[PDB]
């Protein structure tokens, strides 16, 4: 029932009861353990309603008030006559900030509840979808001083009315494959070039260009929109001490910012429903820049400092992946766009654990996610035991709509 | 019912049906993953099936499954187990036994080496002496001179669990930590407690920052008794950097053998308490880990001093800059005298064709995530790409609570 996580260099244990108010699966059973796999009606929804506004009004206090109990029945009636219902603005930012909160592969969880939410389940039309979300792109950015928000379009319906985001992230470089055979830009983004050039899209075919949007509203065939260059800013990558480094001519986007998740609240579904923060400096430094999947350029980098390739037991690849991320770091500090490195994100998760742990007695963590993909046993996570688990609200992954559509 | 493993890297898709022959627990339900948790006497009852399970095994992969000689066998172990409440396994199944457990240790990244054991049966033993003796034979074989071999030495399996074997030492080769009156180690602070118990038997220690305890060994439920490892038995590597002179300055060694003792091996039910086993170290695990954990010997700092790191933000990476320069010359330094090791590149894409093989020949092999991707530079190793499939086969090697915390002295 009660379960103990054991933090091994420090010798801190912590008590988990949060997990028995668990509810999804997590893919594991007694006998297979699937920790490391990264995809594991009216009366269907009125439980789900019924356990979000409990703990909805347990948060504020109010558990078992008239003003709780009048709200169930209204959602109750609302469901009984309507097939679906709608949250109050109070709810539906509750739902996002604890969407957030339970987001169990997320380190930056410290920041939950600065989550800005936007309303924008009046939209309509993908020129809509676009107005809100350029509006979200600039509310974020702040010149370079980023904050946490999340835009929610409209909630699933019949589901063939969905609102979706096609972009994986609302800001992203395209690919192309080269008759030659290699891949200029990023290769994660091929299909999904091809898909908007054969939509009218005159690519620009270099390394670093910014893709257009293609918003669905309403279940409708998509469209494609350029964010205003100006509201997309951009980091030129140079390094305190390579001179050679801005040669390479590599430059990042300041702003992550995740568009195809599914928020789940009370039962509801919100298909299209981008949300960004700040990046952590391994994003860029080590999984964009590094996979062999990506831009790669372990190979050239080097190259150039000089280093002995010869041999794998020179640790090249290793020397070159610490110079890279130093790199991200500082050109982003240079330019004052927020950035944290992985030391200091792990470092604050350690304490954000702590805090959930007293605060709400557990916090569901991906240990696997959760440890950097450089330096894991230097960080402070490395040494944590971390229990696993699915609460709602939750964002869930939902599979590239281009494989799901008809036009 | 068959499960899919993806490669995110190269999009390669494995088929694993061995989970289906799984039956010890996980520590996961449905509900919760124990992934990232450390730890998550028997009767004559239970026993029989997992002699026959096991028996069953070995014939098949011999491949005599049905045979008389496998009937016979069956028969022969049923009736010993019904006469005397346990059963002593044939030498040729106590070497496919210590093999398999090996096979099947998920959180091992070094199993493309599985098949190239050499045991040692020490199933003769009968005292501590005779313990000293059996492992000092493990540890020259081991080592050959630098080159060196993987091993394992048996001793006798447990009865009423009255009577067991141990090795009190985690490790045969370790160095000493002790605990200093300002709160200070000297010396590797993870051994500070079983450094205390080899001081309180009566072991005059040396005090530095890099003993070699003694061997503390029990026999036959036996308390147990100290012993030296013959210093000439004991190979080390000083470490020094390629292009940093002052890198030996710090005065930094480790040992050779990585030979765990704290484990044990069950094969066909059976339960043998000391079964100490080694193989060769991977870089990090004395670069990464014995070095710069903060629980550990913590040179980070020291070493970015030495370097001229900007230490004054953790942005600069400077603790990431050193934690390399440290593994080039662990990795330097062993290549140098010759001492076997190899890098976490290396072993680790190894350990992708062993997994890969391992599917191809016996429909899967059990790996856990979390522990085979290596503690520095994750994402540019191949694991890490990796998804994987955590199950428990037997036989296989388990986790046992250090003895001072179980054994009753008798004085
Ligand atoms: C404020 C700074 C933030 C940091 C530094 C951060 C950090 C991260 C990182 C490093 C990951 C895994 C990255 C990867 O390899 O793909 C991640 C995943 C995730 N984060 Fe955050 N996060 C931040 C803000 C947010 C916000 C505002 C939300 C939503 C409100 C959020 C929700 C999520 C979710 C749902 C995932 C899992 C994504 C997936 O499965 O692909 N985070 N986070
Ligand atoms: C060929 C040389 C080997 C290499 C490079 C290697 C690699 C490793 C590494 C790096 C670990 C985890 C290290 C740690 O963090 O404690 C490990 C764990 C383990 N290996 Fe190996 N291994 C080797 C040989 C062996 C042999 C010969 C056996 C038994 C016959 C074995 C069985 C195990 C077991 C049972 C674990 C888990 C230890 C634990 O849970 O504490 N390995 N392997
Ligand atoms: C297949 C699949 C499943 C899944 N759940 N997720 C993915 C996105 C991939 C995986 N891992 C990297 C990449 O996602 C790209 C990086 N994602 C940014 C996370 C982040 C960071 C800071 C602030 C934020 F708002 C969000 C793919
Ligand atoms: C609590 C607990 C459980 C468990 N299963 N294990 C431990 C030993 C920890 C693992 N990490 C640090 C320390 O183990 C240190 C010893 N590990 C060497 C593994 C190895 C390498 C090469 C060849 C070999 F034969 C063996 C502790
Ligand atoms: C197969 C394995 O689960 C996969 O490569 C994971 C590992 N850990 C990760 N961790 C983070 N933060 N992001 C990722 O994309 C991944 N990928
Ligand atoms: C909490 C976590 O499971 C623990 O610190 C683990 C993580 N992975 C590991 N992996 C290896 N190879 N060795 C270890 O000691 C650990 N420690
Ligand atoms: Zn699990």
């Amino acid at each position: 029932r009660f379960l103990k996580v054991k933090n091994w260099e420090t010798d801190v244990v912590l008590t988990d009861t949060l997990h028995l108010k668990s509810t999804l699966e997590t893919g594991c059973t007694e006998h297979i353990c699937m920790g490391s796999i990264v995809l594991p009606t009216k009366d269907q929804l009125f439980p789900l309603a019924k356990e979000f506004l409990d703990q909805y009004y347990s948060s504020i206090k109010r558990f078992g008030s008239k003003a709780h109990m009048d709200r169930l029945e209204e959602v109750n009636k609302e469901i009984e006559s309507t097939s679906t219902y709608q949250l109050k603005d109070t709810e539906l930012i509750y739902g996002a900030k604890h969407a957030w909160r339970n987001a169990s592969r997320c380190v930056g969880r410290i920041q939950w509840s600065k989550l800005q939410v936007f309303d924008a389940r009046d939209c309509t039309t993908a020129h809509g979808m676009f107005n809100y979300i350029c509006n979200h792109v600039k509310y974020a950015t702040n010149k370079g001083n980023l904050r946490s928000a999340i835009t929610i379009f409209p909630q699933r319906t019949d589901g063939k009315h969905d609102f979706r985001v096609w972009n994986s992230q609302l800001i992203r470089y395209a690919g192309y494959k080269q008759p030659d055979g290699s891949t200029l830009g990023d290769p994660a983004n091929v299909q999904f070039t091809e898909i908007c050039i054969q939509q009218g899209w005159k690519a620009p075919r270099g390394r670093f260009d910014v893709l257009p949007l293609l918003l669905q509203a309403n279940g409708n065939d998509p469209e494609l929109f350029q964010i205003p260059p100006e509201l997309v800013l951009e980091v030129p990558i140079r390094h305190p001490k390579f001179d050679w480094f801005k040669d390479l001519g590599l430059k990042w986007y300041g702003l992550p910012a995740v568009s195809n998740m599914l928020l789940e609240i009370g039962g509801l579904e919100f298909s299209a429903c981008p949300f960004s923060g700040w990046y952590m400096g391994t994003e860029i430094g080590v999984r964009n820049y590094c996979d062999n999947s990506r831009y790669n350029i372990l190979e050239e980098v080097a190259k150039k400092m000089d280093l002995d390739m010869r041999k794998t037991s020179s640790l090249w690849k290793d020397q070159a992946l610490v110079e890279i991320n130093i790199a991200v770091l500082y050109s982003f500090q240079s330019d004052k766009v927020t950035i944290v490195d992985h030391h200091s994100a792990t470092e604050s998760f350690i304490k954000h654990m702590e805090n959930e742990y007293r605060c709400r007695g557990g916090c569901p963590a991906d240990w696997v996610w959760i440890v950097p993909p450089m330096s894991g046993s230097i960080t402070p996570v490395f040494h944590q035991e971390m229990l696993n688990y699915r609460l709602t609200p939750s964002f869930e992954y939902q599979p590239d709509p281009w494989n799901t559509h008809v036009w």
